[PDB]
């Protein structure tokens, strides 16, 4: 194990203004922190399909709307339900120093080591978050935090139980024969991700322990 | 009128170790922050019963489990699903200085003035929170924040339209449906949001009229 057993998994999702080529900015961020014990305690999935698992009782959750410096593209606004104008008239602040202080205090409540888990995190969420943080005067709150992409995890897990779509929704529906709730909201997508990670909790944890890498090594989306 | 128009409503709920006479400690806290515009934007309740309103798109949420210094009573544990032992084995921290910093930075993201809204807040949530904060070495993050009890609000609103004013009884009267996730902090906050969205304009006006400084709330115990 490269960095020992992860004590906390933080399921993470972002909404944003557009695609990577647009140099996008985060409009919404959700963190859901679960102790490894909470995950291993979800009862094994029986039935075909199994019921969507119960979320663990003990969770910490943070969900924030964030005013971007630039407009959301039409695609972003339509599917996320967020826009710059609406965020601003509801007094949302920018991704700023106070937000990093908030993230730091939130992370401090979680036992270490801690691992961020995000769907397609390696290509979107992690590089974008790094970019947002690098622009602040506050040091990164994620510097001692680990991270993993759940696409690769579910590829491994599904490979073993046994070409397929690994979109968040396709995975969820394949496992549970149910449409995801509140897709393209940060919180909604985090909850869907939690559910798919609860499918085979022990195997998911082991994969996470094996593949967790320092967030500090994630390259920014743009500079 | 007394402190102008509240720009943000923060719906709040707490779970705890027991009844007031037990000198209880918080085991769970949920804050849900909504701009007054988001509340005014929920479409008018039509039909009898009306559909449970849609939560606004734009919300900020914080939900935290907190290790108490003392054991939960048997009643608490059974109904809340939380205990000291389980909270501790999952590494939950106490209500401490870092928690206040977290609360402060969360509040700082909201336009002022800001008003806490809690069901029976005047008798339980507000005095307990005051007690928990007064224990800390960091000044209260709620010092410039206002607060109101949604029991009185819903009494007024429903009067204008003998009844139980338990959270679930109000919800069921309005929406003819049982609430979900009762006696979880977040579950109870969501239920409260739904009942406050019943008559958004009237609710806001009541809140504007009754908002009082949180700094004037007396601690549950010393
Ligand atoms: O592909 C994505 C995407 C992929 C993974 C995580 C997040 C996003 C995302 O947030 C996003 C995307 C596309 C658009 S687009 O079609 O309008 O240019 C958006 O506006 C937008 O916000
Ligand atoms: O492809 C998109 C997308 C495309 C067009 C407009 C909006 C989005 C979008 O909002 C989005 C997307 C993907 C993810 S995912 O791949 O990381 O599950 C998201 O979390 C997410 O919010
Ligand atoms: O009155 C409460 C109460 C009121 C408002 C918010 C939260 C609680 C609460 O959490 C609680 C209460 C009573 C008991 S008791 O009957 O077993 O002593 C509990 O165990 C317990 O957890
Ligand atoms: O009376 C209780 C109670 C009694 C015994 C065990 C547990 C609880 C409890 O958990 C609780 C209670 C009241 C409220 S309320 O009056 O503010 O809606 C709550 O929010 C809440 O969580
Ligand atoms: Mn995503
Ligand atoms: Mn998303
Ligand atoms: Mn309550
Ligand atoms: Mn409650």
């Amino acid at each position: 194990l490269p960095h020992g057993h992860m004590q906390t998994l933080i399921f993470l999702d972002l909404e944003a203004t557009g695609l990577p080529s647009s140099r996008p900015e985060v409009t919404e961020l959700c963190l859901l922190a679960v102790h490894r014990r909470a995950l291993e305690n979800t009862s094994i999935s029986q039935g075909h399909p199994p019921p969507v698992p119960r979320p663990p009782r003990v969770v910490d959750k943070l969900s924030l709307c964030i005013a971007p410096g630039k407009a959301c593209s039409p695609g972003a606004s339509e599917i996320t339900g967020l826009s710059k104008a609406e965020l601003e008239v509801q007094g949302r602040q920018r991704f700023d120093d106070n937000l990093a202080i908030l993230l730091r205090a939130f992370l401090q409540r979680q036992p270490q080591p801690c691992c961020l888990v995000a769907h397609n995190g390696d290509r979107y969420d992690f590089p974008l978050l790094q970019t947002e943080l690098a622009r602040l005067s506050t040091p990164s709150p994620l510097d001692g935090t680990f991270c993993v992409d759940s696409i690769a995890a579910l590829k491994a897990l599904e490979q073993a139980s046994s070409r397929k779509s690994y979109s968040l929704g396709s995975i969820y529906t394949r496992l549970y024969w149910q449409a995801p709730t509140d897709s393209h909201t940060a919180e909604g997508d985090v909850l869907t991700l939690l559910s798919i990670c609860q499918w085979k909790p022990q195997a998911l944890l082991q994969w996470v322990d094996e593949h967790a890498r320092p967030f500090s090594t994630v390259k920014p989306m743009y500079g």
